[PDB]
This record gives structure tokens, sequence and C-alpha cells, in this order.
């Protein structure tokens, strides 16, 4: 049913422009962003993958892997990567799953009320247990950003390295910057331990 | 049943540090941003709000109210609202719904898998229309990017205006920076009225 | 639920590389060849819709209209459509049905039990009032006979027109060759009138 | 329920003019067509059975059994048969299965709506693992292309011993006659290797 | 459901070697016997025919029609009354039924355990208002007795007439040959008036 | 299901100011009070908790431990104990349940139908034993009466020493004032025993 | 189904001592307090109402009628009544509903799980519209307050008539002893209105 | 479903020896006694019909009709009923019901556990308005009492006539002999009003 | 489901003036007489009880015991024996089941539709086996005939003893006084053997 944060990926094997992949598994150490798309050679999901692309390397500094998606079919992801390596210059690296008749997509939530023939831009973060960790739902019409997932995935991992948790706009936010927060405490015990320090008790912050 | 992009937002009746509220309709000629946080008293929903009111008037430029929820009573909330005011110095200017027993928050699918006490950070952008037009699920453990919901709505705005749609990172997308593009041909007619222009048929771009 | 010989073709609304078509209506008073193909881009559809193409004006000559379908998208199928005019000089002068999620295919039972991505080659002949005369099923495999559904159309028609029946392999029957066959007698007054002619009374053959 | 393309046929025996058959067992290393007709002393399916009659080796050079089938008993089946031999000069060499009330007729998906009596004209190619390939419903009025059905047997036939698929209209198409097709590449990788190839990398063509 | 002696006889249109017939309502005067066999060709049920066309004018003068039904084509009908004409030198003067599928065979409860693909000797008696008076089920391997039919359409008239009840074997009857039976007394006082006549006060008999 | 007087206290794992705590179980020799109150910050709940707080040893000296509850977050919690010790001079030294969702407060029938947002004033008694043995429902709008749950306690446990049961308002009831009364006889041999005794057989009174 | 605070009284017409009573309406602009009791002729419940009895003007003079009730006959009532007349020297003024079978107290939630055979000490605090303030489970064993009662309907009064709400032990509360509490701001407009009063701006309290 | 004392008798026509009657209503008021028998030529049974018409105008003089039943033949009846009145030299003046396959008898419950072919010794007492007000089901093996249906009747008429209630035994009780008795005092009102009158308040007797 | 003749009684553990009983079992080599009334202190109830009880000897002498129920309380019943004792001069000896709730009354089929509050005058008679042998339903307002339930006994004791079934009105049947009945021949073998003996052969009588 609709997967939410804190449910593992549900378990699917989709065929890729590199060939079957076995979904939540054949990352099982790797965190990916699996990403939606309505349909190849249209303008926007284009330059979506050439940002993707040439981002390649932050993904994979941070043990992420790309994979796309879309309800085309994959002869025409084909066609749609070969177009893009001669004309933008730029080889897509990741695989882009093939999926008509939508079945993984309506699996995961991504065909929406406003077109019954494609999906929206739907972007999934797993992480290296397979766990889902955010899910967006960006419509057709305005293209995602792709610092803003790279950003989200930093802060994601940095939680669960450092147990913490980080503010807006991390790592700029404008009351405490590049620092991470303290999760609050739980009980009273724990609480009266953190009196007087700035800001409160529930708010206080540490530097990494 | 949950909300999706191009629904209308449920017809609901709230009850906010502002008063009453008739969901979709009190708002039915501007934009709003409904958000949810996890509770009161939290150092990341604190960060989270004080961003929101620093940025508060660039969200009304763009003729867009916020209205922020939890499931804290509307007292905590005041009580939140004044600890705000006078530790970070500034005044939170909009309404935040208060719902206990989260009725409203089952409704709009905010509570997920990994509390079953509190909702995660939801983003909803709704329209003058009342159409739902954009859904973000972030974690309780990373605070949201502000900027990244203002850019969303500048780009949902001008796509109705000028019926286009905006690149990728829009308006600094890697390959045509501020300029939008032109939403592809339907018919093969159309088509071939375009062929021959910078990139392809299917991918022409303006500027605005 | 899945049509069938003498049933009227099912109300259903569809999106072409022509626009919009009604379709058992708009072609309220001609014949039409609605046929599916696995999908854009691979080559035995390709030979497929050359050879129809180039038989398009017998099409034309028999008062029926061509249409076919597949669960690529639209704009694949323009793509397609000028790949084919371009390489192989021949202009594909017939609307193209796009169905992603294969909403239509599924009602006609045009996807079977060998591929869960893509339909087969059906073949639906649909008449000037709009019943279902006819249906071909063949595998993704084996391109079709187009020259065979030409020789039904005619057959079809002539049936309609002189209230006959056609006999095998007609009109080259190794039996009778051109002629058609009369329709056996229904009661036993009938039959009488007819005996002594030759093969049998229920055996009697005519020309045109 | 009814079987399509790729599913194996179903279990069913049946009694026939040359004893009980075990239907898709008895056949288990063999091709074969089974294929209904309305009803014996109806004139189109005599010339039906006259045409299969004299190709019958053909058919059996191809390694495929024909087997016909109709709601008419076994006696009327024999009379039928009987009346072939002395009145057309040639011997049925084949079985007919005898299906009054019409069960394994309702199993198949024989029965139309323009007759609640009679079976239409299927056609079904089972091959030698009991799949089924190919499937064929005309209606009662217009009799039935033999040589199209061999023509798809040998394609289909081909197919499982080249790995190969075979364009319209073979082995006459007015693109590459005699030649067949190469199955188009899955993988992005595959799809590089045959680049610059006549056609096109989805498009490469040999010869058996 | 199966009719039963006193329920009327269904609606029902079937399709005879005589035309159309409505079944009840056709014979709205007259008697009728619908009776099965279990198909054409048969031995056993030629000599049925035989009987029954040798014996059509008691059948006349009883004011009843005959009419036959098997699960046989109706030109299979049409070929075995040919037959009989021509080899029994006698011409079948009355309707059959044909029914495969078997529609109105199964509605009149003819098929039973023993065979699956033909009915049993089936023996219907509608009178002239159309309500089932009499129900026989021979088997298939034993032909009927047609004078008993006939007996039994004497009897069933007499008792419309006269208001009375025939006895065993009547109108030879060991006990009073052709002599008819009073029907038994309902009420106490009709009974006692009847009292002292011959056998007992319920067993009184007189003669027509 | 809502517990009754008699049902063992459901087991149910709940998150306090004092950690988390195993319901029923972890009283498992104890009595304990288990009370809601709508929210934190609120001025009536407020009275309660100091004079709960207050008389806490008194509860301590029966035996029995106090356990609040409400929908509010727990830290929330926190903040309203720590505004208490800091205003009213008292430290609360019990836990309290936080439950937001009302999950729990629900199971125990605490929501009514006044407020759909908050629960009611509801107060348990459970015992040693974990036995559900006296319930409570107060209104939002007028606070409890504590001294009246300390009376039941006291009355409650005297019952469980000596086998008795207390008279009204006890121990100041207006006919025996401190003394206690006998259980009333089960069978008529019992209750002839205890004839001519002050009051009658039924009501008969010691002292403890 | 069980009634709940804030739900109006169930529409019912109940037998008692004193005639037939419908009872939400017959008692339409009083407060009324609907108690039952285990048995008659039990001690416990006898001090209860010779208590209730000796009180009762006090009851009369806050504008409630009492109203008891238990599965024991009529007649017993009369017996018990006339029995409580003659020992204890008091009339019981009020109405005693008579419910074997029991269909009243399962109605209103009165059998629980420790006697399957008769009530628990309920009470209803019903007021002047028939709405249900006020719910109380006591157990069999102890016998209730009968001035904690009218310390509940004094307080429910005073909130009608000013707007207020009691504190804890009230008229005795030990921070504020007779005065009232002003129930809490709704928004942060009307909180900021009463800052800098005693206590704090949701802790405010008058005089009545 | 069964039949119970107050509810009316089912509406339902039967048929006696007496012809059809249509049960509630022909004897609309008149009392009578349906009183079912196991079957007609049993030993106990024809003992119960010879006491029956012995007594019959006892039951005629209190406007009571008899109605006899059992699952056996109208003409069965009819030969019993002769039987009696030549054997015991009295006739059966009443109407027996005649029900095989025990229709009515089911629906009255009188066919129990003991024998699955016959009826008990049931007994329905029915009064002029058709309520049913007394059922009495003796076994097979013991014969019934007529006089106590005679008392019954009685008893129940004085009933509807004086307003009273008969005594055990009565017209010959042992307190009281013939005299009737008040029906008890439903408030405490009417209650009092007859203190101290022989025996107690809810035991008066008078006399008629 | 409500016990009738033959069927066991259910096994079921009452609560009585004697204390628990196990109701079919207790008993199990006597036979018992259950019987209800509506309520204590009715006046027609007393008179019966004292009728039981003045013939208690009776009962003890045909080794049956009493055991009477009704819907109060036990302490009630206890109460109505007190007053019978000392007012009417006898003490009732038999145990009364208390069952308020009407728990057993309703698996008995004791509550009728006259009273939703009171059982009828039900009498089951159980023999030593525990099997269900006499099933009355008086009404409320007539008292029963306790010499008919004595009366009973004899009969169903003396056929168990002699395999023999008793006249109507025994021991004072009109036709054959204390006389008993022989169960009449179950085949024509035995029929035969009784012939010309007085009466008829199903009508033979005896003396014990």
């Amino acid at each position: 049913r609709i997967p939410l944060i804190g449910e593992k990926f549900p378990e699917m094997e989709v065929i890729t422009t590199h060939g079957k992949i076995k979904l939540p598994d054949d990352y099982k150490g790797r965190w990916f962003v699996l990403f939606s798309h309505p349909g190849d050679f249209t303008p926007v999901c284009t330059t979506e993958f050439y940002s993707f692309s040439k981002k390649y390397e932050e993904f994979k500094k941070l043990n992420t892997e790309l994979i796309g998606l879309s309800v085309d079919s994959n002869i025409s992801h084909i066609e749609w990567v070969m177009w893009i390596e001669k004309n933008l210059k730029v080889e897509v690296p990741f695989p882009i799953i093939a999926d008509p008749m939508g079945n993984v997509a309506k699996r995961l939530g991504m065909i929406h009320a406003e077109s019954s023939t494609a999906t929206v831009r739907a972007v999934f973060i797993i992480d290296d247990k397979g766990t889902v960790r955010l899910i967006l739902y960006y419509p057709m019409e305005i293209g995602r950003n792709i610092d803003e997932i790279l950003r989200a995935i930093r802060a994601l991992q940095l939680v669960d390295k450092a147990g913490v948790v980080t503010p807006a706009n991390w790592p700029n936010n404008e009351l405490i910057g590049d620092k991470v927060i303290n999760p609050a405490p739980r009980t009273i015990k724990d609480a009266k331990m953190r009196l007087g320090q700035p800001f409160d008790w529930w708010f206080t912050y540490k530097e990494v």
C-alpha cells in the first residue's frame, strides 16, 4: 500500500536500461534515490536528467545510487539516453526503470489526479537498510531542485552518524548555521540536566 | 482519502491560534502552504518557524498565506509562539492549526510509520482555486528548506501565467538558466511546425 | 468486458497523434481496423506500419480507416512516425492511439500472458454500424499479413451487400473460386426447394 | 478462463471421430491447430475442411496436427465426413471434436454474441510444449484463409529455432523480403554495439 | 427451474424444422407432447420417430400436436427427416426443435448424469391451457412405448371432461375394466352419502 | 473495549515523564490511580495536580501510585511540571502519560461527546492484582475532589481485608458512622442464623 | 450506545414506584440524578437511600430531582420503601425505576464484569436541557458519597451561570478556596490581553 | 416463528374435515382450542377425541370451538371419525385439520425431538380477539386432561370480565377457594391504599 | 435453543435459595419439576407456592424434586419464603432459582410477548435421565393446577415402567377408567396377531 517514512521499501523486481534489478536488495548497503518522471522526450524531464548526470559524483560520494522510472518502454529509454548523450554531450550513468501499465508506479503512489497517463515527479530516498526516509511529489510542470535532494541526503546521513537533527535550511540555518541540534530530552530527569544551556533545555546545539 | 496533485483540497474546518478557519475556502483567491511539524517545543520545528516568520513577506509578495499544523493543544501553540517571540525576537504571524487526536492529520496522510504520536514534516501547496499543487513529506529528523518552497511557488505561479514549464533547478538551470520551456507539442501537425528549433521539436525554450 | 463478434464496439474516448477521437462514433458510417502493436521503435511493428501506409488506399477504397494503438506515449508516436517518414520514405497517414497505463488495451483484451508490459498484435474489424466483426490476436514475434486483413474486409462487405457467405480462401476457393455461397436453408420447406442443385441442398453457389 | 497467448492450453479430455483424446498432452511434442467451425453440413465449413484435408501434408511437414471442433453430435461428424469423402473425393484425415452443450467451446471463448447456438471460426495454434501461440476469431459468414495459418506456423517455428522475429507479410516483406529481424536490444550496452547498422540499432536484419 | 406437474410450461421461443415456434402459446388450445431424444441418426430414436409418424393421426384425433427436441443442429434434423422419408417410406409431419448448447434442454431437466452430451428420452404432456400434466424420463438405451403416451392422453382428457379418475391400466383395469372412478369425498357429510355402495365410500365407479 | 469494574486493566505500554511504563504490570502489587486531564497548561488541571502532589503521601501510605494522562506531548508535560514546581512551589512526583493521537485515551473511553480534542476527567482505580475497581468520568469544567478518591481507596482496601462492605459516606455514615456492614446472606440457611440482630437479617454491622 | 458527557440522555419510558415516567423529558427544565443500586434489601444500598432522603431538600434547592434504579420488581421496591419508612423513620420521596431483565440498565452501561445479575453503583447527572453532565461508576462493595454529588451539581450549575470553571475540591481549593477560574484564552490576541495577571495568562481567577 | 402468549395467532388457511377454514379469523369472536394429536387410529388420541366430543357442550357454553390437527391425510381423518361414531357411539362434532408434510405443525412448534414423524400433544387456547392465551405441550405417551383445559378457559374468561387473577387450583384454592385475587398495586400510592387488608397489600381477594 | 420433548435438559449452573445447583445433573436419578413464576410477592404465585409446599410429599413419593424460578433477586426469594412461612404457616421446602437478567429464563423460552419484565408460568418435567418430558406455558393471570402436574408424573412414570400409554383423563378415562393402553402395533405381522380383541387391533387395553 503506498509506502511511508519508516516502512521498508517494498520488494519488487524491475526491468531497467541496465538489465533486471531487485529493488530494495541489490542496493543493500548503499542509499538510493528512486525518482519518477512523466515521460521520455519531454523537455523538463530532460533538464532533470542532465542535472542528475552532471552531479552524479556528488551522489556517488554520498554512497547513493540514482535510479529513474517512467511509464515508457525500455526501448524508448535507450533512445532518450542516446539523444541526451549526443545533443547535451553527457552520458546518463544510472538505470532507468521501464514500467508501462504502471504497476510499480501505482504501488508507490506515483500516479495522481491530474494525469491518468503518466507519473508525477516523485522522489523516494531509501537508506542503506532499505527504509523509506523522505518522499517528494513534485507536479509535472515544474522541474525538481537536485541540490535540495543532495542537501537532504547529507543531513539524513549526518543524523544516522551523530544521532542529531539538522536545523532548517541546514547547513545554512539563520540561527546556528553549520551547527546541528541535540534530540530533545525524553524524561524529566534528562530535561533538568540541560537547564540553563543556550536557548532552552529542549533546544541545545553542538558542532560537527 | 489522501489528497493528490490535481484534486481539490478537502473541505474541513480547523481551530487555530487565530480562531476558526474554513480551510480550502477562507483562502479562496490566495495560494497557501499548509505544513505540519511533529510538535511544539521541539528544536527543529522551532528553527523552521523562525525561518518562515523571517521570510514571511516573500510569501506575502507571492500572494500565499502560511498555515501550520501539529497534534498539540492550541494552548501549547500559544505558549510556543510566546517563547519564540521573546527568545528569538520575532513574531510568528501566521495561524497554527491545533489537531490533537490527529483527525485532519490522518485525512492528509501526515502520520507515517516511524511515529504513531506525531506528524511528519508534510508540506502542501494549494493554489488560488484550492487545488493541491505540490506535496512534500520530509521526516522528523531533518528540517525543511524554506527557500525551496518559495522557489516552487514562483515556478508554479509562472506556469499558471505564461503557460510554460520550468526547467530543473530553475531559475538556475545549467542549460538555459532563467529561461522557461515550451510545453511539448501534442499532435503531429503541431510537432512539425517546430522542427529545426534549438535542441529539438519537443525541447523549445523562450524567455520571460 | 472483452468485446466479441456481434457486440458493439465499446464507447471510449482516446488520445491519438491526430488529436482526440471518440471511438465507435467518429467513424459512424465507415469501417475501421483498430489494431495494436507492442511498442514504437520496435522493428516488426515498423514493417507493419510501412506495409499499412503503403497499402493505405486499398483500405480507403473499401471505406475503412486504419487506427493503431500501443502503450507508448503520444510524443514517442510522433517521433516514431517522423523516423518512418524520413528513413523509409513514407508518411504514416492514420492516427495512432497512445495508451500508457493500458486502460483501453485491457478493456479490449490486448494484454496477454507472455508480456505484462505491452500489447500483443491484436486486430479488430469494426463495420459502418460499429459492431465488432472479426478479431485477431497475433503474438509479438511474427508480423501480421496485411493483405489478409484486406481480403477479410472485402468478404465481410460482400456479405453485407449480397446476403451471401464467402468460401474458404475466397476469392480463390479450390472448389468454386470467385463464387460465393448461398446461406443454408433454415426450415424444411425452404430446404426441399433447393433439392438436386449442385453439391447439395445446403451447399449452393452463385456468382457476383 | 479464456486462454491467452503464453498460457498453457488447458487440460481437457475430448471425444472425437478418432476416439478419446487428452488434449494438451496427447500432442506433447507436436504442434497442433485446434480450430472450431459453426456446424457440420454447413457450406462454408465444408470448403474449409476440403481445403484443410487437401493441404494436410504441408501441415504434417511442419510437425503440426489438425483438430476440429463443433457443437454437433459425433455421429453427425461421421456422416459429414462420409459426405465429404464421396462428393468432394477427399478423405478428412484429422479428428473432429464433438462438443454439444458447448462445454469446451465456452471454456475457449469460442461462443460469441452473434449466435447463441454455434461457435465462431476460432483458431488456436499450440506448440510442442502446449503453450497457446496465436488466436484467431473469424466470424461465421466468411471462411478462413488456410495458407495464412501455414504461413504463421512457419514463422512461429523459425522464431523458436533462430531466436528472431519475422517481418510483416513474411516471407514477402516489402522492405527485406525473405530476411528475418534481430530482436531489439534490451539494455544501453547492447544497443550501442549495433550502431550504424542498416536502418538503425533497433532494426537490424539477417538472413536464414 | 425444472417444471413440475401443475405448473405452466415455461415461456420460451425455439427454432424448429418448421420455423420459429413460441412454445406454450402457439399451441394454446391444443394439447401437445414435447419429447426429447438423444440425437439424430441414432437407431433407437429413429424407430421412435417412425412409430410417432405412423401413429400421427391418433395424436391428431386427440387434439394433440407432437414436437420433438435434440441437441443436434437444425440442418442435421432436416437430413435425418430426409433419410427417414426415403428409407422407411414415411414423412415426419411434426416439428423437431434444434437446441445445441442445450439451453432449453437444461431448463426442462432433460440432461441427466449418464451423458453430458445428449438429452435422455424425456416426455412432457402439456394440455390446452399450457399446464404440465405428465413427465417421463426414459433412459437412452430403451425406446419408449408410444401407445402408452396415447393411453395417457385419452385418460387425462377424460378426466378434464367427466371430472373422474382413471383406474390402473385403464381402459383395461382388472377390477372395473372400462369403468372410471369417482373422486373420493372430501368432507364427512359427503362421505356418508355414499355408504354401502360397491367397494366402499371412497371407491365408487361409474361408466362413460 | 472500554474496561469495566471487575475486568483486568488492559495490557498496554505507555511513554511518560518518567520513561516507559508497562501499564497493568509495573504496578503489580501496588494499587494505582490512572487519571486523565484535558490538557497541560489549563488552569483547573493545574489545581488538580497541585492537590495530588500535596496529598501524595496519603496516596503512598495506602500503597497506591498516581499516574496521570493527557493528549499533550511529553515535552509539554515536562514544561508544565517545571512551571508548577516554580510557581506553586511543589514538585509533581508521579508520572504523566503522554498520548497524542489519543490511542490509549480512546481505548479507556476517556474521549466523550463534548470535546473531540481532549480527554474528560476520567479516574480509574486499579488494585494490586490489576482489576479495575472504580470508574469516574468528571467533565472538563469542574475539578475533581481528591479526598473522595482517597476515601474510596480506604474503603476498597478495607473490603479486601475484612470481607465487609462500607456504608454510604463512610467513615461518616449517619446510621452507623465508622462501622462497616456484613455482606448479606446468600442462602436461606445463612439468613435465619442472623434473625433478630439489629436492623434486620440482611443489614448487620460490626466494627473494625 | 452507552451515553457520554455532552450527549443527550436517551429517550426512554420507565416504570417507577410513582407510575410511568418519560425519562429525559418529564424533567425538562430541572436537573436530575439518575442513579442505580445493585438491589433492594441490600444493606449498603439502604444506607444510600437513607442518606439521599435525609438530604433530599438540598437536592430540591438546587432544582434537581432524584431517581433511582435497580433490577428488582416494582413490588419489591414498594416493600423496601415501606421497610425504610418504618425502621429508619424516613420516607423515600423520589421515584425508583424497576427494570428486571435490565434493558435500561444495559443501555446505560450499568452492568459490569463483576456481577451478571445486578447493576453497579452508577450515577448520571443530567441538566435542565437533558445533556449528560457527569458519570460515576462506583462498585457494589463501597457506598457512594452523597455530599460529593451535591458538590458537583453546585459546581456544574455555577459553570452554566457564570461561564467559569471550578478548581479542584471547590469550594475548598488549597490555592484559591471559594474562587472560580476564568476559562483559558482561545487565540493569541485574547491571551496577550491577560498577561501579568496572577499565576499566568491561562490561570486567572475571580470571585462570585 | 413459534407463537407465544400475547402474540396473535398466525394467519393461515387450513384444510379440515369440515372444508377450508381461515384460521385466526373464521373464529373472530369466539374462543377456540387448537390442539394436535400424533396420528389417527392411535389409541390414546382416540380416548382424547371421545372425551372432547362427550364434553363438547361445556366447550360450547364457554363460547369456544374445538379444532384438532394431525399429520394424517384428510381421508384418514374421515375414516377415523367414522370408526369412532360406530364403535364408541359418539359423533365427533368439530373439525380436524389435515396437515401432512407438517407445514402448519412446524410453524406452531408442534414437532419435538422424540418423533420426527408426528406432532406431540400440543394445545393452544386462542381468545375472541385471536391472541394466544395458553400453550401446552404434552408428550405422545400420556393423554391430556380435558377438564383442565375447561378449568383454564373458565379462569381466562373470568380474568377478561372482572379484571382479576385466579388463584392456584381455582375454583378450589386451599386458601380462598372460589374467591379470585385483586391484581397487585402498580405504584406506591396505590399500594398504601390497601394496607391492613387480609393477607397483605399485594394479596387481596374478593368474590364473584 | 428452546428445549423440546425428548431433548436433554441443557447443562446450566444456577444460584438458588439452597445454594448453587448444577441443573440437569444434581438430580441425576430423580425426576424434577422446574417451574417459573412471574415474580415474588405477587398473589397468584403465592397461592401456587402454598399449594406446592402443602403437596410436597406426594411429589417426594413419586421421586421428584420441585425447583422454582423467577427474575427476582435471591434476597427477595428469602424474604418471600419468610413471609409465606409466617403468614400462611407453611415452610417452602424446595429451592427457588434466582435469575435476574433472565439468562436461564430466555434459554428455556419462559419470556413471552405479553410481558418483557417477567416469566410466564412455565412448567418443565424432567425425568431421572434428564430428558424433557412435558412442557406447560400457563399465562400470568391464571394459576396452575398442581394436581394435574402430579397426575402427569404418575402417568409418565407408569409409561416408563410398564411400556404402556395412558388414556385421556387417566386414571379416570370415560371408556376404560383405571386401565392403560397397549402401544399400537408397528408392522403388519404384529397387527394381525391382535385381531378381534376389544375395540380394534390398534386399540387394546390391559390393567395394572
